[PDB]
């Protein structure tokens, strides 16, 4: 029951990300349906691009855009869809699309799971190649879709990311 | 909760297919257990064949054969097991086995998901190679199983497929 | 709902194993969270090893170590995570770690699913190469993890395995 | 070896394409070394894109960019690197990169290999999606490479492609 | 290159098999070009079947079908195309196709490579499943190919296989 | 062919590595046959381990173990067997096996191929995890092979690696 997974052990620095799409996956956009807790296909992108890292959501959050908060999680190996990963937020990729807000958080595995990300404390600590690859992916994977687009704005720090988690958690908690 | 996924947005022309087996999967027959909503292994086929396309079921349907209605869904890339795909029915592959009825519906992704199947309105619009590959797969994947077989009868149109969806939906709705 | 899957059709000789990790998977240790029925990432191992066979648990069991009873299931092809496989227990791999008991049961697909394991009645019937590969995997996959280790003790017969299933089933049934 | 392979059975209508990169390969750009007849790694691209179809060359040809003529070949399943495919040229994607000419022809498997492309006689017969995908891939796969770029001029017909095969074949012979 | 490889260390008991197609490969039939020593795509099969084991040839041999002797080789993991495996012939699958003779020998890896097949001394020692799978694959992989067919006469012993290796080896030498 | 490839552009700082085994490959140990220039299967390991990175050799070299110098090369994506990668040697893993010398150098892709390793100038610059993973893999992949063993003496610097490239290059020339 994905629907009974906690938002985190100690929000907002210690969170749980439920994986929707694994790293290196084909360009099929999936989305969690909170009514059923089932993953629905959104769209089969026409571009020849693959997901640069894992993509999931924080359960029990309500982003202003209506969906839970989405998170990009880089890992040693691709994660199983539906698995829950303990992470630590490090930044946010600010973007917009024809529909409005589309920011995505970036988080790294918690030290209990792996020791290789212990030194990534903020968005500026992530490899420059990884950040460029992620931003490029989002800017272009919808290129061949008519009436759809994505404008990538920039990166924001961990503090920005944490503000968003606590705000979205409360936005569903008290509502 | 696969069990809370609707049968469709607008039956029978607009349905939801819950994927059980992805396209190109190894010859392991899986089946949904409606008691638990969990996928159980049915049999490991001994033939060297792979699934020609995705295989799923329409939730909230009761085929006369006892199970939900099964659907074959061809896609640009293989779908994740347990994901829900919005489709449009285009035909049916009539078959029987030692146990009785074994017809399988064929449906294509809804236009909202992809624009490449918009021109496939009926079973006769599907590529002739695809239809031959699907029929051949079902006729032969159980070849090396003792006391089991499949006799493929032929293809029926979208109207036949739609009659089956509404009949099976009601057969579980009012029962 | 993995949580509603029966422990077995006829315990302890006829059981159901819910798959957590498929055969040949990368070294990411997953674990079932019985609160949510969701799979959580435990650890990303640093070794260059892969799972020699499928790894799952028997639902409705309570091993003394706190978790459900874990089972290793060898199959013709890798199983889908979350799928339920009907098996017959044939032995147990006795092991310990820094945390205590860590025995893992070994079971083969039930004859209804496949006929290739019908002649494996006990732990001594399994291929000698398979047993060595499994024991070696467990002895070494945690090698590069600080403060963690596994000491593989030896193999025990089907009778030992069956005693453990009935004991663990009752340990959760009457508690 | 791969240097004893003809440019074709009957240039320019009947050609042989030696595969260098399989369809769906990761973004590692390879280049044939004319002297060794060995495949050299040229560059690891930083974008998250995969090769939209098989990429190869016509042996015994020398295009303006100094390498043999390169050909993109669509197939049902990805081809093995180094295998030779009998094809029919159907068009060319005109482009220039930071170094000069960079045209890629497009050829389909010969009818003896598969009837599936028998109808593709010219550039306008190819699927619009595939053409969009190929152009988009070449337009952007080098986006994150400093100093590297690709200007896409557009598609040209079978006749333009056949003229390049003839000119390039003679350019390698009359040398 | 691959043309400087011996037919074997000690024909016909000790042979070398150059791999053309890996175990589990898609249904693309390849054929070695004797003059180039290059692998040519021969046909894309339309059936949904995969190669049951590694498929190769004995260099410096010429069977009746005009190609070198072909050998099927079972292994723990699929082999790389072009690699040379030291084997022991254990049998032959007698067949004829639309063109004439079409026998395939079966060889197991030599004891220096793996002890796992040391007990397989003859055709009757091979697993019944594997033999069933191989025959079924050759009986049906060309089912959807117009004008193409395969008549399977049956299995023959190691002696029959060794006689073909000797005759084919001499047929290429005394030419 | 692969025998017409230079040992390097400027030994020992600028070398070419011909790939034999891709990163993440199954435990099948291959060995280059100097006379054929063909890859021979040497042994199927029984341990459940995968190659931690690409494994190759420097053409026109002859190390003490009788084979050309072997090199481990880390890359963003696994390389194709037989492709040639321009590298920079950065260290050597000193080891001995049951037969004698068994050192493996470590080289990183040249800056023309990727900027990603430009900072790796010496052995101590490589990630500690990767080095741990490589040593652990060589220490244990032959554990289940009777009579086979590997003693790992430790890492050595770029200078030690360059001295071996020079000595091995001359040992093959002055022969």
């Amino acid at each position: 029951s994905l629907l009974n997974v906690p938002a985190g052990k100690d929000l907002p620095e210690d969170i749980y990300v439920v994986i929707e799409i694994p790293a290196n996956a084909d360009p099929i956009k999936y989305e969690i349906d909170k009514e059923s807790g089932a993953l629905f296909v959104d769209r089969f992108m026409s571009t020849a691009m693959f997901y640069p890292c894992n993509y999931g959501y924080i359960n029990h959050t309500l982003s202003l855009d209506g969906d839970p908060v989405n998170v990009l999680v880089p890992t040693p190996y691709p994660l199983q869809p539906g698995s829950v990963t303990r992470c630590r937020p490090v930044g946010v990729l600010k973007m917009t699309d024809e529909a409005g807000e589309d920011a995505k958080l970036v988080a790294v595995p918690h030290s209990k799971l792996s020791k290789e990300y212990d030194h990534i404390k903020d968005v500026n600590d992530l490899p420059e190649l990884l950040k460029a690859q992620i931003a490029h992916f989002f800017e272009h994977y919808k290129d061949l879709e008519k009436g759809k687009w994505v404008k990538v704005e920039g990166w924001e720090n961990a503090e920005a990311a944490k503000a968003e988690i606590v705000a979205s958690f409360e936005r569903a908690k008290n509502k």
